[PDB]
RNA sequence: GGCAGAUCUGAGCCUGGGAGCUCUCUGCC
């Protein structure tokens, strides 16, 4: 999984 | 009862420069 966290990026495994 | 998503539109350390983690919530038979 691939989000964006407080405009940064954050990914998680899938 | 377990599973599956979500980041400010979920936060916490950013060790995030984001595959780093960490935790909570919803509906199913």
């Amino acid at each position: 999984r691939v989000r964006t966290r407080k405009g940064r990026r954050i990914r998680i495994x899938p």
